[PDB]
């Protein structure tokens, strides 16, 4: 009902589908060439082709056509526009990755007029901002990656204008302040992910605004304690994530108010202090990991009454925060890597019943 295969000699003979007529995922690594997929059993519903590394050309694509998966690799084979387009032609595929081909603008563009893909990944195949314009057009891919394809801010107003996309990747895409807002006056939007892409503080304020996201990233974007302020007062979002950025205790302190988010992460933002959450909050799964959380902040965390799902790794806790972290009865995942916990605080630890996952 599923296979990995991994040749690295040359290129091995696929196995008929009289070998097994039962398959739904074949798995392929290692060089190989387009007629091996073509002898592919139509039983298979799905097909992993990221890991092979064989010159498979638009043949080869030609070939799968026939296959009734509705999956595909997920990491392409430097595939071309012209696998592009062709791919677009698959019938059944609801789901199709094309990560780090480098098919151009043009490529992008077949599939605004797919009507099966519900989700496209095309991350970091050079698009511009032409493909985005083209591509948006789609009507029907409900969650989509451009992520490293520099889109400027065109395209990301482009994206803005789609109304069909409910999940949107963008990491990395050139976006500024200004696709920023056009982003976040959508409203087919529920979710965003802007990282690593230097929105200003009026993106962030564009974003506190919305009203239709649900889940939102914006890991390593420098976001000080002002965006801080400005996000954690949006009373909508139940997801945020910014991760890399210097909201320090100012903007911890600034969440604390925030009674309506419920995952938060706040990785690596040197935070020291941290405030205390509002009891009967929302909020039940923190990431503090790799800050500068001492003891004293291990305690205060440990007395959440809502907190279930607690990771800080990569901190300064000793004996003391583990022991009442211990001592909280209501967490169920708590992860404490890469601490100052010793073998007193292990110990005290291993008495709680409480804890469902512990890493320690």
């Amino acid at each position: 009902q599923q296979l990995t295969i991994t040749n690295r000699k040359g290129s091995g003979g696929i196995p008929s589908p009289d070998d097994y007529p039962a398959l739904r995922k074949l798995t392929l690594v290692g060089p190989f060439t387009d007629a091996d997929l073509q002898r592919l059993p139509p039983s298979l519903r799905e097909l992993d082709l990221s890991l092979c590394e064989g010159p498979i050309t638009a043949v080869g694509i030609a070939h799968l056509l026939a296959l009734p998966l509705d999956r595909l690799d997920v990491s392409g084979c430097e595939l071309n526009a012209d696998s592009a387009r062709l791919l677009a032609g698959h019938p059944t595929l609801t789901t199709l990755n094309l990560r780090r081909n480098a098919i151009g603008d043009a490529g992008v563009a077949a599939f605004a007029r797919n009507k099966k893909l519900t989700t496209l990944n095309v991350s970091s195949n050079g698009i511009g901002p032409v493909g985005v314009r083209a591509l948006a057009a789609n009507t029907t891919i409900t969650t989509l990656d451009i992520s490293n394809n520099e889109i400027g801010d065109e395209g990301a107003r482009a994206l803005a204008s789609n109304t069909a996309l409910t999940r949107l990747d963008a990491s990395d895409c050139g976006i500024g302040p200004e696709g920023t807002q056009a982003l976040a006056t959508s409203t087919t939007l529920t979710s965003l992910d802007l990282s690593y892409n230097a929105i200003e503080a009026e993106g962030v304020e564009a974003l506190g605004r919305n009203t239709t996201l649900r889940t939102l990233h914006a890991c390593g974007n420098e976001l000080g304690h002002r965006e801080a302020e400005l996000l954690a007062a949006n009373t909508t979002l139940t997801v945020l994530n910014l991760s890399s950025n210097a909201i320090g205790n100012a903007g911890a302190r600034a969440f604390g108010a925030n009674t309506t988010l419920v995952e938060l992460n706040l990785s690596n933002n040197g935070i020291e202090r941290v405030p205390e959450w509002a009891d009967n909050g929302k909020l039940t799964t923190l990431d503090l990991s790799n800050n500068q959380i001492g003891d004293t902040a291990a305690q205060v965390l440990a007395a959440s009454h809502t907190l279930t799902t607690l990771n800080v790794g990569s901190n300064r806790i000793g004996d003391t925060g583990a022991c009442a972290l211990a001592g909280n009865t209501t967490l169920t995942t708590l992860n404490v890597s890469l601490n100052r916990i010793g073998k007193a605080g292990m110990l005290a630890l291993a008495t709680n019943t409480t804890l469902e996952k512990l890493e320690r």
